[PDB]
């Protein structure tokens, strides 16, 4: 399906500089620069598989609307998929590791505000995570030796929803295991949960005071 | 002089360490610090990022004798061949209120420079279709002027004047003084 194709497709294929007309290339380092570089490897990928089957693959005029990339079958457009692109490090391998999410006040709360197409109209809405290891000018022959700023880089597919968590950082997800996030390991309990709590979020500040206020 | 040294941007993908090159605001600023450094150690002055993002300024500069003759500066960028501003900073923080949301009292600053890039809006690829990748900006100048040169007269946060890039490098804003630019954005 779209999805076991895409997490596949992204599990295969480091990059290391930034090229110029002039042939130069200018290493990066940590510095929201990795988070737009991931972003760019993003593009193709999803333009490749969304294609594949049919769908057609949209980013945003107003860049700071969410979401990153929606994707849609023509013959559904009621039924948008949603695909935001996080961006993490972590200073040690196995180590919990946390990302943000967003806003909780705007379309989640408005259907409209800073989304592309009314919030309704998407069906799910994937988070597509990359958790990298945190470690003057070159020509083509010195690749090797370009310095980049990490030492390995994971990533998953999964939804929004699932890997929420019950603070703010703009939401933050869970504070787990990159395992956790794979295999789908979150606090909350269904998507209603998880909006009821952001759509309600000013009674509670956590997961636990968020259910005996329920009761 | 600092502003000296200071005062004296074709990329076209990011490249990868087996040679694909993936066609493409912040490679400006990317461009941005290892020059202040240079100019800045050069100079013995101690460059200082925030540690909270949404704070100002984007780099502080004071050699660790004196701290209260610090330097500010703020990258921005704009887009447009040959049109008609930018969005300096915030006029209720800091500038109303001398420590709100900056890194350093705004006392200790005696200057905020502002670094301004300017273009027009004008599949992965191979060393050899180097040349023939498609650049999605054209144009690129950049200015080094003084926050309160630049300053216009209404906001958006303190908008700039709304000029052709050459008012901006000579500077021919409007206010007559820092003084009058401050004594005006509150």
């Amino acid at each position: 399906s779209l999805r076991s194709d895409l997490i596949n497709a992204l599990y295969d294929e480091d990059v290391c500089g930034i090229i110029s007309a002039e042939g130069k290339i200018y290493p990066l380092g940590s510095d929201k620069v990795l988070s737009t570089i991931f972003e760019l490897f993003s593009r193709p990928i999803i333009n490749k598989i969304a294609e594949k089957h049919g769908y057609i693959v949209e980013e945003p005029k107003q860049q700071n609307h969410y979401p990153d990339f929606t994707l849609y079958k023509p013959s559904e457009p009621n039924k948008k998929i949603a695909i935001d692109i996080k961006t993490t490090y972590t200073n040690k391998e196995n180590e919990k590791i946390k990302f943000t999410l967003g806003g909780y006040t705007s379309f989640i709360r408005n259907n409209t505000k800073n989304i592309v197409y009314p919030f309704d109209q998407y069906i799910a809405h994937w988070i597509i995570g990359y958790v990298y290891t945190r470690v003057k000018t070159y020509n083509i022959n010195e690749l090797n030796e370009i310095p980049k700023p990490y030492k390995g880089v994971k990533v998953f597919l999964q939804d929004k929803w699932v890997i929420a968590g019950d603070l703010a950082g703009n939401i933050g997800s869970i504070h787990a295991h990159y395992k956790d996030f794979v295999e789908g390991k979150g606090i909350f309990d269904s998507e209603d949960e998880f909006l009821d709590y952001w759509r309600n979020y000013e009674k509670y500040n956590n997961i636990s005071e968020y259910r005996n206020w329920i009761y």
